[PDB]
């Protein structure tokens, strides 16, 4: 009796039809997930957004309960899976360190590794797979960069950081040895900057207060790695999925090849339409019994709040399946609501538009190398997006 | 300037977005196959069926063109590689034999077919595949029961039609090996039947008569072996995707246990709502210069019918994303439209009716016996339908 959940195929970006006709007839309804418990769908985009933003949702559960989710393993701990108010002390410490400022001030070193990038593509000749060369490559190194490893060891990290990808093909050993050594390169590097402070990410954070706090030596050593955790993947995933719609879009390219000056409009119209997850956000649970537009949804009870299917919501975008380069306003929820948005967001605003702006000034041209029918897509489960972009310029 | 297509990806059922925007502002456009000539791509309802039904659009030209297509092999021949007179003259003789009344005059052993291939499927324990074991196993049965195979040899004609299906794993030799010997088999039925007829389709077909012509002993042969082609994976195909989305939408799984009488109206919606093909309908050519829709369309330029997209039209449609076993009307164009109207579409109903009363008479529990999202997918790149489907009950 409640539906099969996720309803989103992952072998494309299409959204699942069955998110407008519940948008219509069954806002907040019974989902049954691949793992875990049967939880309750929020799909509407005041009702994704009140969701998120109301403290009677909670993140805490998460750690003991069987959570609905689409992989057996479960995923815990990190600043996702806490809640007010110690998931508030450590966030007012990361976002005093972490500015839009220093976002911004990594855009000319960004665009000097994208550059780099398509000159190896360039070298390598065509067909390249930009999946390899340039997705999963770009958005490591600008992390790297923000946190202020020396970049003699960025090549490494992107290895060590490919192990956690939900897409990597290794043994739960060699994983486990990617993140001791992980840790323990940034625990040394946490030191050094301790005991010799430099303008980067990393001196920021030893050095940030907030009333009397500071964060502890074991939550510099958490929060660092999830940052690049956090980072890595769904930036990734994202310009994959942006360069695959600029490729098989055309009014869409020809658009921004006119126009430069909408990237990073074009990005926040391309973050709002790609139904980029599988499922919804990570589950929120009920604290005490709260009624969501009729619905009760008991204490304890679990929420899957789909941004997704928020951001294709017709009461809230007119012809919400449009992409308009132009649109305003454009108040998406592809970088989440409520405490837990994406701290990472304007960085990854700088990363996306920097990608786009790269590609179309270096690849005009740029295509796939193959059918649409021969693409393979992830079946990671948690993101949708290629696997390989092979592209011919 | 073409795009590329397919948009649809093999390994699910999802209707590509790009067939909703052409059918808004480009309903005739201009596209790129994997293999083959570039071509027109139609895909309004009404601009289909025009295609589908004006004489105008030959198939002729297939014998000898480089056809836009999603496989390197070219499937040429049979009577969907023909033009009047010549298709007129088979075809008339065939539905001559193969009645709506004899297709009716078979929903009894249908059943019965049905039941037991239930319980043999009930005897290798849960979960079963309900594929390999139930929908590859009755259309190919039904059709040996048509033509007059006795019963006896049907399980080796399985064995045979198996090495003919686009999801078989047989190298070329073995492919021949199982056509000489279907050829010769039906041969040896052919010319028993003439000796001595009993009431089954190839006699039938032996003894039609038209304007007093009638069937050669080659085109009896090829036409008795072309129909257990043309019936047997696309029947196949449409049981194993009807019976998943039974399993996947509860709603209509409860309607239709509530109310048997309503399984023909189902088995039309869903027809309907399926796009069963990766692509469209096999290429028609313009005899000579046409307009459609005001583009020119070249005298011998490939034109690619989408009955996926026209089926789910929303000039045509109302909702016609949403499956309503009460649609009415339900003019849709799943079995074709014209002169190659599918002749088998009355045995399908009767099929794919009896599917559903059967299936949900005997294991109306039935269900997914994994996760959706663990489902494999055909890769034959000609129809859309899952490899396995491992249900329990
Ligand atoms: C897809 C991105 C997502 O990926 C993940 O959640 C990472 C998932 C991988 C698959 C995990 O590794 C697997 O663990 C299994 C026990 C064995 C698998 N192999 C060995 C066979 C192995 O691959 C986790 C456990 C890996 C470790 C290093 C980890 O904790 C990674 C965390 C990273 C989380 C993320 O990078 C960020 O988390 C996501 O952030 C989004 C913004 C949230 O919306 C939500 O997205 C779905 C949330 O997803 C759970
Ligand atoms: C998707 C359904 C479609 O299947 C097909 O079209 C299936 C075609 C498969 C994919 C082909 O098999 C491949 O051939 C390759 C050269 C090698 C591959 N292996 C060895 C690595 C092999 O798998 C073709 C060549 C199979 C042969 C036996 C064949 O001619 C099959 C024809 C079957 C046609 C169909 O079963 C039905 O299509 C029929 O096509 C005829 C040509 C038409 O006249 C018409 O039949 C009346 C039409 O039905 C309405
Ligand atoms: C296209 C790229 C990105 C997308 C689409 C994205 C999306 C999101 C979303 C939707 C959330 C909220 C999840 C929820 O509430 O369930 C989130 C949180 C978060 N993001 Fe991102 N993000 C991206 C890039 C980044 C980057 C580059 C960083 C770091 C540099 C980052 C760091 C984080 C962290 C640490 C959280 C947890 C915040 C908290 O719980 O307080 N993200 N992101
Ligand atoms: C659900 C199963 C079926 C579906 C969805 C289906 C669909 C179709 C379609 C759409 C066409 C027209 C294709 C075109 O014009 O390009 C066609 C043709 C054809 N069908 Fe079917 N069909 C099915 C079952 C059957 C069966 C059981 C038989 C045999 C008894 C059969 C025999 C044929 C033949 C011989 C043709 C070619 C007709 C001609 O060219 O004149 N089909 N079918």
């Amino acid at each position: 009796e409640p539906r099969a959940y996720p309803f989103n195929d992952v072998h494309g970006l299409t959204l699942a039809g069955r998110y407008g006709e519940l948008q219509e007839t069954e806002p907040v309804s019974r989902v049954r997930p691949p793992y875990g418990e049967e939880a309750w769908l929020v799909t509407r985009y005041e009702d994704v957004r009140a969701v998120l933003g109301d403290g009677r949702f909670v993140r805490g559960p998460s750690m003991t309960r069987d959570e609905p989710r689409t992989r057996p393993e479960m995923v815990k701990g990190g600043l996702l899976s806490m809640d007010p108010p110690e998931h508030s002390r450590l966030r007012r410490l990361v976002v005093k360190a972490f500015t839009a400022r220093r976002a911004e001030s990594l855009r000319p070193r960004a665009r000097e590794i994208a550059h780099e990038l398509v000159d190896q593509m360039a070298a390598t000749g065509q067909p390249a797979d930009l999946v390899a060369m340039f997705a999963r490559q770009l958005p490591v190194r600008v992390i790297c960069e923000l946190l202020g490893v020396p970049s003699a060891d960025h090549d490494r990290f992107t290895r060590w950081s490919g192990a956690f990808l939900s897409t990597a093909e290794v043994t739960a050993e060699e994983m486990q040895e990617a993140a001791e050594q992980a840790y323990a390169y940034m625990g040394d590097l946490i030191d050094r900057r301790r005991k010799e402070p430099t303008d980067d990410l990393v001196s920021a954070l030893v050095q940030a207060r907030d009333q009397q706090d500071s964060l502890s030596e074991q939550e510099l050593l958490d929060l660092a790695i999830g940052l690049l955790v956090a980072g890595y993947e769904s930036t990734t995933t994202q310009i994959a999925d942006f360069v695959y719609l600029l490729m098989t879009r055309p009014e869409l390219r020809r658009q921004l090849l006119d126009r430069p000056e909408l990237i990073p409009s074009a990005v926040e119209e391309l973050t709002r339409w790609v139904p980029l997850g599988v499922g919804t956000a990570v589950p929120r649970y009920a604290v005490e019994d709260v009624t969501l537009r009729g619905v009760t949804i008991r204490a304890g009870e679990p929420v899957l709040a789909s941004t997704g299917a928020a951001n294709r919501d017709q009461a809230q975008f007119p012809d919400a399946d449009r992409i308009d380069v132009d649109r305003t306003p454009n108040q998406h929820l592809g970088f989440g609501h409520g405490v837990h948005h994406c701290l990472g967001a304007p960085l990854a605003r700088v990363e996306l538009q920097v990608a786009l702006e790269v590609l179309l000034q270096r690849l005009p041209g740029i295509r796939l190398g193959i059918p649409e029918t021969q693409l393979r897509w992830s079946e990671g489960m948690l993101l949708r997006g290629p696997l390989e972009l092979p592209v011919v310029w």
